């Protein structure tokens, strides 16, 4: 039911990047422990990264991706992947129209870092 | 050591099942906090269910999946993959010979249960 | 996003698992190029394998997991997810109530065989 | 290898995106159909992007990752996931020394793009 968020360990450092494959102006925000804390813009057909940041996951550990065209709430799709069970990758895919590619905006987060 | 060993939350109830594609006689053992406490063996090769098992993950929440034939471990390969941050996959592929299609037992973990 | 359908390769023998974990009745019907080839119904609370199948997906390859409890229709969850470049997973958790933990049918979709 | 490479759909475009987080340098190499077509060399403890290109997959699809530090391959795990049938991510972690954090390159393929 829930998209576009996930559970981190608490107070761990990740990285979030996000991609833009959409006419329309992608707006992404990064909202942890329900408060906003990384908002990236910008517009790109081609799979420019509109923004790459390091975020704490704070005590309560909750991470929730946003995307919005022209003040528009995209459509999200998301999963998590665990691999060698210690490399984590949060994926989300946003659809801002009608062709269904979940491609407008990609957000990965990852982590552990360092 | 780096594939087939996932870190479940603790005392967590879950599910596990093997399935056997491959003209070797598969047995795989689940072991939980090191202590091995199921053992599925059989053959198939057509996806036959060897096992199926609830368990608990107890205290320190290891779950390891090992794969052997005739007495030769096997190749492994392993994800964990979870939807709507809730529902869990922990996933194994084991290869018994040279053809690498790593399907000779196959392993789902899934939890939670109820 | 349309949940539950996955692209198969053509004319590939796969096979089909269903689990339950519900007070509801579940009744899993699998579509192969949009007809039921397979249903499976079963009740449990215990993560019981209320069906499993071997399948081909036919010309198409389209596959798709309906889940219903009582007529009524579940909302679900995917993903498909690809081990060593081979050996596919393809997911289902379906959701027939208020609580959320989308574990009420799993379904898991394994290939290739043999 | 049976990590690190991944079979694309024929003649798509995809992101190519490496994250580094090891005292040692990064040196990633993207292999198309067994051609070498980028090649993403950096230093980072705190996941600062060293690469990121637009490719095709060409006819036959191939794509493959190899990662080295100062001339030493280092340990590749992946996966590739899909969600909603149709948005895709190959996934590579590497590990170059002894802790088996496998980020120390991290690389992210997405496809489609557009
Ligand atoms: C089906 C295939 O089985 C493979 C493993 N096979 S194996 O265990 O090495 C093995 C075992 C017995 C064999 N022959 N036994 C005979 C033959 C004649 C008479 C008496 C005995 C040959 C091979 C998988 O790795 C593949 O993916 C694939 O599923
Ligand atoms: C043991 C528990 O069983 C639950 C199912 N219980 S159930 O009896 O079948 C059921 C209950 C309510 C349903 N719909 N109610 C409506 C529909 C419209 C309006 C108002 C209410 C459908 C089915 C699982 O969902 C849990 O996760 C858990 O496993
Ligand atoms: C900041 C840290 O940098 C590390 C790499 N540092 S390094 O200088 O390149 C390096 C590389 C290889 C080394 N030895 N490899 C062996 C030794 C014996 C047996 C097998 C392999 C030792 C040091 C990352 O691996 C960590 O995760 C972390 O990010
Ligand atoms: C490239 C494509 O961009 C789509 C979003 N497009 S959009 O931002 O809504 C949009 C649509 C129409 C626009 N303007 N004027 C028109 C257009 C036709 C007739 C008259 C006027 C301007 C912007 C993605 O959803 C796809 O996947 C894909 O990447
Ligand atoms: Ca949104
Ligand atoms: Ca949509
Ligand atoms: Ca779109
Ligand atoms: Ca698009
Ligand atoms: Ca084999
Ligand atoms: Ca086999
Ligand atoms: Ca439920
Ligand atoms: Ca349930
Ligand atoms: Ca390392
Ligand atoms: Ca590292």
């Amino acid at each position: 039911a829930t998209q576009g968020v996930f559970t981190l360990p608490a107070n761990t450092q990740f990285g979030v990047t996000a991609f833009a494959n959409s006419a329309g102006t992608q707006t992404v925000n990064v909202q942890v422990n329900n408060e906003t804390v990384a908002t990236f813009t910008g517009q790109s057909t081609n799979n420019a990264i509109i923004g790459s940041k390091v975020l704490n996951s704070g005590g309560g550990g909750k991470v929730q991706i946003l995307v919005s065209v022209n003040g528009r709430s995209s459509d999200l799709v998301s999963a998590q992947v665990i691999l060698a069970n210690e490399l984590n990758f949060a994926l989300v895919g946003s659809e801002d129209s009608t062709d269904n590619d979940y491609n407008d905006a990609v957000v990965v987060i990852n982590w552990p870092l360092g």
